[PDB]
């Protein structure tokens, strides 16, 4: 079912000058060659020539055959040999004495080549002695390509009971054309030529003189493909003259596949070439006992329909099961894939990215709701909650954090129950069993699939506007650094800086300036670099993986060299402690801490918990739908109801500990997916999947509080620049940036996309101001005191686009323009 | 003879692809390398015919 | 250079005797925007967005 083939150059030794045999290549099924180091090339396929094929077929037509030969050692088989090649005048009288002593020579294989040096290709002569060859000679193409452990394998691939086929090439200027010598013998015997225990049946002898248009290794090369193959090998073990080898040679040359050059090759058209291949496989078969072994081994007996993620089912609780079957079976890979730096890298550019918002929200919820609630309490539940998610999630590259809505909620929820008069961390308790509730029976009956009514049209508004203020956030701090410190004229000294510094100070707005400018621009630089050709590409690949660090330290040092000057730091608690020890426990009694708790709210406090799960539900999914898109080579699964469960669940649970509930960031998430993905020369070529970055980020944010010396060094101006670098990378994706880009420049250069040439410019400027007033219509209720009522608006897109769109543009357009897919349209 | 030659140029720069049992897209992706080295090999020269539009004195060097 | 206090009583008719506070970084900081918006501009002069004669006069400029 498989045999050994083995091919051999008649060449010389450069130390002294002498011939001798050496080998060249070896073929199990697959050609492996050898380079002048004497390390075996990887495996490949066989892709011959036009001129060897053409050649072979024209010295096989009239070349002998010996079958059935009675001899034993390799000695006999030269004598019958030449005998015949006289017989048949295809050599003269006066020329067997120098090839027999030619053919009965020393063969060496690679193990002896380091002792000899090297070895150059030789040309026979009349008298003897090597020669070099007349004609110009040129650099082989398979040991260029392929050749720039094995033994063990060798010995595996090859069948216990097998025979082998030895292949022998050479010139010789002494002749007049060339001969081919093909000879089966009776029984398979041993051979000194071959060092493998392999008996030896089929012999291949091709000899001549130099010629145009004949090279003699590729011929070889075409001789032992030919009698790789399986077709040929059944036809040449029950053939018993010229005729049946002639046919069977015919047959395969009539099955091959020639391709001419071209040029600009593309790997999309050569793959339209698939089903042609096939067919002539088939026919190579059809007049065969044997038969094909990749059958149906090339295609996928199923269907990329209807097995969507999310659908309606007839059974309650299908989503949960449909996802777990459909993710867990890949938990050994999440974990082992986690072996690679960029791992690393990812991991500590996220642990900055996840913890300065914490820390900033925590303090500004102490201080707004007089420190029921603090910086402790999200940390401890930010830190749960990423370890419990990392483990039993279906899609590991969310990152889960306390949000803005979020605050506005809770400022508002306070607000109210300092008006009533009730207390405020006992009916958060309430508020999670209905969420608690309220999720069970929502993912009961799988209600997710109004995710599907959501287009790109609300996807791309919203992270436009999560990233534009993300910025304008960014540049809001900045600001607020120089107001608290004016460029003046004149500073009092001796001012207490020990809770906070009182008063201006002399250097510290400009320094902050300076660092956050030099993080970007070092992180920008970096960037770039990362796809430059400065350097070895592994080094130039792992130092760019490593950018955000890299610039991170240098600043942390720069600013560290600097001894007088005052820079705002990075501060965390001092231990495990809740942030208000008088009036907080551990656990909240749900019937009352101080008073006794009314009926009417315990029943009434259903009405903000819908608020509640609207705002996480709507964030959540839109975030998946972003994050998960077709177009980012994601390969598995990601699942929806499992991830929303887990969320709300897990933010009841926290709610009955006193900890905040969070949700899914945008920014962050789509940081962390970034950050992940192995880009090929651009081309996405692929994206890491894994748990365990998730895990390291929640373990580091819940151990920051054991942290104090190392972050108590880290400046908080230099996490501006990388808050910018952020904020100005996550926008590259975005379609409506693009088409607002494409406002300025003049429809010459417009690009090739479907939605250029389909529709007219002016046209596309409408969308384009439509989309806007609806983004700037976000921004003012978002600025107005009803920002509560902002998610509904936001729905509010989604009839927009389904009823008014239509009565506007008309059907071609508005397919081409709010395209569900990207490469496809 | 110049059109045989440039025949006999395009004959040395394609290859065949023989009948093997591998899947198909793996057997049809594998030639990517070769045929761009083949191709590089066959842009290389480009030569014509050197600039001998006129071979004017002008009078004037 | 930077230091924490600094004298308030320094004349500076024919030179600035002494350390100023805000002159170093002021200057650092005026010497890095100009160069950055003369390297934005030059390469906005080769850029394709705006009309040709207006994008070019503005990058003349
Ligand atoms: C999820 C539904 C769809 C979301 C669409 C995208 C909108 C997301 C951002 C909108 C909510 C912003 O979230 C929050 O809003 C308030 C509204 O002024 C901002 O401003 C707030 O600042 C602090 C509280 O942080 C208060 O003292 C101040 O009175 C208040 O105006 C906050 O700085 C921002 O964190
Ligand atoms: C349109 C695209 C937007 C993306 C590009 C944005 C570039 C310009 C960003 C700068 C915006 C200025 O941001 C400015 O920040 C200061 C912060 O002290 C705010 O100042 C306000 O909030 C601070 C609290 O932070 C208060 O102490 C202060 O009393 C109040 O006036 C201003 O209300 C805001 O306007
Ligand atoms: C704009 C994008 C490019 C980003 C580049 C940003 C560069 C920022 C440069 C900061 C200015 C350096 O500021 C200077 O640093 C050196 C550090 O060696 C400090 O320290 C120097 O003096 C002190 C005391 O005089 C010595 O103890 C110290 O050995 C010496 O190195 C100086 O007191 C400070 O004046
Ligand atoms: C060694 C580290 C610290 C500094 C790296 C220097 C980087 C920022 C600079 C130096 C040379 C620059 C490259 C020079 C040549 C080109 C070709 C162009 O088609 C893409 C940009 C690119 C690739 C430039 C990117 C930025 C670059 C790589
Ligand atoms: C002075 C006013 C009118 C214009 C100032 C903006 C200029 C300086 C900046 C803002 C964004 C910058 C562009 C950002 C993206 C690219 C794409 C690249 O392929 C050509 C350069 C180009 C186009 C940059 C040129 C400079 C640029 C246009
Ligand atoms: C802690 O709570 C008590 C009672 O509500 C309050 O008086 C005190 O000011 C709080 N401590 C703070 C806000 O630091």
């Amino acid at each position: 079912h498989k045999v050994y083939v083995e091919l051999q150059e008649l060449v010389m030794d450069e130390k002294n000058q002498e011939l001798r045999w050496m080998e060249a290549a070896r073929w199990v099924q697959l050609e492996e060659n050898l380079g002048e180091n004497g390390a075996w090339g990887r495996p490949h396929l066989s892709h011959l020539t036009f001129w060897s094929l053409l050649e072979l077929r024209r010295v096989f037509t009239k070349g002998t055959v010996l079958l059935d030969l009675q001899e034993t050692s390799l000695a006999g088989v030269a004598n019958q040999l030449l005998d015949r090649f006289i017989f048949e005048d295809q050599i003269r009288p006066q020329d067997r004495e120098e090839l027999l002593r030619a053919l009965l020579l020393k063969h060496s294989h690679a193990g002896e080549l380091e002792a000899l040096g090297g070895v150059k290709p030789a040309v026979l002569t009349r008298s003897g002695d090597p020669s070099q060859p007349l004609l110009p000679q040129h650099s082989s193409l398979e040991t260029q390509l392929f050749c720039e452990h094995s033994p063990s394998g060798i010995l595996e691939k090859i069948p216990p009971d097998s025979e082998a086929t030895l292949v022998l090439v050479g010139r010789a200027d002494f002749l007049e054309q060339p001969v081919l010598g093909f000879v089966r013998l009776q029984e398979a015997a041993e051979l000194e030529a071959v060092e493998l225990p392999v008996p030896i049946r089929f012999l291949f002898v091709l000899l001549g003189p130099e010629a145009p248009h004949i090279d003699y290794t590729q011929l070889g090369r075409a001789a032992a493909t030919l009698m790789s193959e399986r077709v040929f090998r059944i036809d040449a073990y029950m053939a018993q003259s010229r005729g049946e080898l002639l046919h069977s040679l015919e047959g395969f040359l009539d099955c091959s596949l020639v391709l001419p050059p071209t040029d600009a090759p593309s790997e999309q058209a050569l793959l339209s070439l698939v089903p042609v291949q096939r067919e002539l496989l088939r026919r190579r078969y059809q007049s065969s006992p044997a038969k094909p072994d990749s059958s149906f081994y090339k295609g996928l007996d199923l269907n990329g329909g209807p097995d969507d993620p999310l659908q309606q089912t007839g059974q309650l609780f299908g989503g949960l099961v449909r996802d777990i079957r459909r993710r867990y079976p890949y938990y050994l890979s999440d974990i082992t894939d986690a072996f690679s730096p960029q791992v690393l890298a990812a991991v500590i550019f996220i642990y900055f990215a996840a913890l300065s918002p914490a820390i900033t929200f925590g303090g500004l919820l102490g201080e707004k709701t007089r420190n029921q609630m603090g910086v402790s309490e999200l940390l401890i539940s930010t830190a749960v909650q990423g370890i419990l998610f990392a483990l039993l999630g279906a899609q590991p590259l969310l990152v889960v954090g306390f949000s803005g809505p979020l605050l506005v909620f809770e400022e508002a929820f306070f607000s109210f129950c300092e008006t009533n008069g009730l207390e405020y961390i006992v009916g958060r308790v309430w508020i999670g069993f209905w969420l608690i509730l309220l999720v069970v029976l929502v993912v009961a009956f799988e209600g997710s699939f109004l995710v599907r009514f959501i287009s790109r049209y609300t996807q791309e508004i919203f992270s436009f506007l999560i990233s534009l203020i993300f910025i304008y956030e960014t540049f809001s701090k900045l600001i607020k650094i120089f107001q608290d410190h004016p460029l003046q004229k004149t500073y009092n000294y001796n001012v207490l800086m020990v809770p906070k510094p009182q008063g201006p100070l002399p250097n510290t707005a400009l320094l902050s300036l300076v660092l956050m400018a030099g993080t970007f621009f070092f992180a920008m630089m970096l960037r770039k670099f990362k796809n430059s050709s400065y350097f070895p590409g592994k080094l130039r690949r792992v130092i760019g993986d490593f950018g955000v660090p890299i610039s991170i330290l240098i600043m942390v040092l720069v600013d560290f060299f600097i001894q007088d000057t005052y820079t705002q730091k990075l501060s965390v608690p001092d231990g495990f402690k809740v942030s208000n020890s008088s009036a907080r426990g551990w656990v909240i009694h749900p019937l009352g801490l101080r008073s006794e708790f009314p009926i009417w709210m315990m029943f009434a406090s259903a009405l903000p918990a819908l608020l509640v799960f609207i705002l996480i539900f709507l964030e959540s999914q839109i975030t998946t739908l972003i994050v998960s898109k077709p177009e980012r080579k994601m390969v598995k699964g990601s699942g929806f109801h499992l991830d929303l469960l887990l969320v709300v669940g897990m933010g009841g649970v926290a709610a009955l500990f006193g900890m905040p509930w969070l949700s899914a960031t945008t920014v962050r998430s789509v940081t962390h997916a970034n950050a992940l993905t192995v880009m090929g020369k651009a081309q996405i070529q692929e994206v890491k999947e894994q748990r365990i970055s998730g895990l390291l980020v929640a373990v580091l944010v819940g151990l920051s509080i054991l942290m104090e010396p190392i972050l108590s060094r880290i400046p908080l101006a230099v996490l501006f620049g990388i808050f910018l670098y952020m904020g100005v990378t996550s926008l590259s994706g975005i379609q409506l940036f693009d088409r607002i880009l494409l406002l300025f420049k003049p429809p010459k250069y417009h690009p090739d996309v479907p939605y250029v040439k389909r529709v007219k410019t002016w046209r596309m400027h409408l969308f384009t101001g439509i989309q806007i007033i609806c983004l700037a219509v976000l921004w003012v209720v978002k600025s107005t005191p009803a920002s509560l009522a902002l998610p509904f608006v936001l729905i509010l897109t989604v009839p927009l686009r389904r009823v008014l769109l239509p009565l506007i543009f008309r059907n071609v357009e508005l397919q081409c323009l709010d395209a569900d897919d990207a490469k496809a349209t």
